[PDB]
């Protein structure tokens, strides 16, 4: 315990000998708390303002102005699972990294890629001012050279998480990566590797996955959301997650090894508590891991909940009190016949799931699945699960995908969600110092977005069509902070459609181009109001109608520069 935390414990105190206390009243029930010292700080979401000017009927949605403005869950602790429950998990586990792993090859990540990724401005959570000034400086890869070793040694000095989202000093985050980073940068997770997962697939895939789940014989489609799954996540989840070390060597297994059990199942955590103080807190179980590590763990653990869940509904085991030398032998065997089939039943994305078991016994197979800490959100700990009869109306990573059929013949399956979201999105701007072009080049961004995945939806269509006339045409779509943007480009938006949809698309057996915007097809014109259209609205028949003045509006404010008119893509306008 202490003799892996006291090191990193010692040298924040011995920073701030002058401010350390231990304080009386600490409200650390669940976390341990080791001490104290004195600090004084604080990121608001600001409104992306070509967006909002060329969104003007949405001003008085509340379901959109409300997205713009503007604890108790990471303080509890979970009941150590029964001594049958781990052992379903620890064979689960074990059978699926070895499936993981059949073709595919741990390998540590490096400097380069690592270089590369902070160049083109890639999400990580965190001398030097900049992320990208230590990565230019030699200086740093000594700090990170320096514990890599200590690393080696078994101990840790620095790798230390701030709770501002779990952070961490650019060092930790390298060493993570160059030791985990390939469960992400070799698509492990991929669906041609791992039969459950999505990792890499895009919007404009999962439809079609749903639906070819769908296409097996079996009982309704289950999506439970798991309550806070980060904080149900046990110290038996990050030991079974380690075993994936099994199939590495050398120094990368060492380096591995190290940050499952240095970082991850002994954490050390900076807290801001307003009574300003910095706050020192450690635990053992909950996660905390790099936001693409955790993504992948979560994937595996997530898979593996989902399978023992398919195997109590199935009747492999009886009760998980305790597992009978039977009960084991039994729940191999099925591993080894079906586990394969029983993954191609799921779609999993991190904490997201859609199973399709063999039958609805799975709805009232509750067991494991509240035992493992994975307990369901809004719903009875042991009232049965509401399962869906139709594919289309089943939810995944906040969408839900309506079977679309072109004038050709051929057949879109299209991703959507609530329009007041999307547009409530699209107006937000994550940081501050942005310029008028910055801000500019971010709707563009979102525009590119809608007209290739959203395109379906009136509204979008129009107005996206009304956010690249009102931006030079040149000007390039940039993210404010990093599975596939194929919308991040300056090609012909028809060009991208045709590759995506049509060139790319493996459900698309005739691969003839569409030629123009009118050959794609909407939804209906209830669906697109049930979905949260303002067609039939007089303040979007006005919009509609007076569009130009709008984008003349926002050209005016940016200046004279080249600019395109791609509202006659539209047939009203054309
Ligand atoms: N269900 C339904 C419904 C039927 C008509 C309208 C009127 N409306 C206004 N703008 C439109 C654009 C395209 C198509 C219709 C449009 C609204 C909703
Ligand atoms: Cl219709
Ligand atoms: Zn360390
Ligand atoms: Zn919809």
């Amino acid at each position: 315990n202490l003799d892996i935390i006291g090191k990193r414990i010692e040298k924040i105190k011995q920073e701030h000998e002058t401010s350390w206390h231990y304080d009386q009243d600490h409200p650390y029930k669940t976390w341990a708390y080791h001490g104290s010292y004195e600090t004084k700080q604080t990121a608001s979401s600001m409104v992306n303002g070509v967006v909002r000017l060329l969104t003007k009927p949405w001003d008085i949605i509340p379901m959109v102005t409300q997205m713009a403005m503007t604890k108790e869950k990471v303080d509890t602790r979970t009941q150590e699972p029964k001594e049958g429950t781990k052992k379903l998990m620890k064979i689960t586990a074990e059978w699926l990294w070895k499936e993981l792993g059949k073709k595919k090859t741990p390998r540590m990540c490096t400097r380069e890629e690592f270089t590369r990724k902070v160049r083109s401005n890639a999400a990580l959570g965190a001398k030097w001012k900049s992320a990208r000034e230590a990565v230019e400086d030699s200086g740093f890869w000594e700090l990170v050279d320096k514990e890599r070793n200590l690393h080696l040694e078994g101990k840790c000095e620095t790798c230390v998480y701030n709770m501002m989202i779990w952070y961490m000093w650019l060092g930790a985050r390298f060493l993570e990566f160059e030791a985990l980073g390939f469960l992400n940068e070799d698509h492990w997770f991929s669906r041609e590797n791992s039969l459950s997962g999505v990792e890499g697939e895009g919007l404009h895939k999962l439809g079609y996955i749903l639906r070819d789940v769908s296409k097996k014989e079996g009982g309704a489609m289950y999506a439970d959301d798991t309550a806070g799954w980060d904080t149900r996540i046990t110290l038996e989840d990050l030991k079974n997650e380690e075993m994936v070390t099994n199939h590495m060597e050398g120094e990368h297994k060492k380096l591995a090894e190290a940050i499952f059990k240095l970082t991850y199942q002994n954490k050390v955590v900076r807290v801001q508590r307003p009574t300003t103080v910095m706050d020192i807190i450690s635990r053992r179980d909950q996660r905390g891991s790099g936001q693409v590590v955790t993504y992948g763990l979560n994937t595996f653990t997530n898979m593996e909940a989902q399978l023992i869940r398919q195997m109590e509904g199935e009747g492999v085991f009886k009760s998980i009190q305790h597992l009978t030398v039977t009960e084991e032998i039994a729940v191999k065997n099925w591993l080894v016949r079906v586990g394969r089939e029983r993954l191609s039943r799921m779609a999993i994305s991190g904490d997201d799931c859609v199973v399709k078991p063999l039958d609805d016994r799975f709805a009232s197979a509750l067991t494991a699945l509240n035992d493992m800490g994975k307990v369901r959100k809004d719903i009875q700990q042991w009232e049965p699960s509401r399962g869906w009869n139709d594919w289309t109306q089943v939810p995944f990573c906040s969408h839900h995908f309506h079977e679309l059929i072109m004038k050709d013949g051929r057949v879109l399956v299209v991703p959507c969600r609530n329009q007041d979201e999307l547009i409530g999105r699209a107006r937000i701007s994550q940081g501050a110092g942005w310029s008028l072009r910055e801000t500019a080049c971010l709707g563009k961004s979102y525009a590119q977005m809608w007209s290739l995945m959203y395109f379906h939806r009136r509204d979008l269509r129009l107005a996206a069509n009304a956010i690249c006339s009102a931006v030079p045409s040149h000007w390039v779509p940039t993210s404010r902070t990093t599975a596939t943007h194929e919308w991040m480009t300056t090609e012909d938006m028809l060009t991208v459609w045709n590759r995506v949809w049509i060139q790319e698309n493996p459900w698309m057996e005739d691969k003839t181009p569409v030629e123009s915007w009118e050959e794609i097809p909407y939804l209906g014109k209830r669906e697109d109001q049930w979905c949260g259209s303002l067609i039939g609205l007089t303040s979007r028949a006005t919009w509609a109608k007076n569009i130009q003045t709008a984008i003349n509006q926002v050209r005016s404010l940016i200046g004279n520069e080249e600019y395109t008119d791609y509202m006659p893509s539209m047939k009203r306008f054309r």
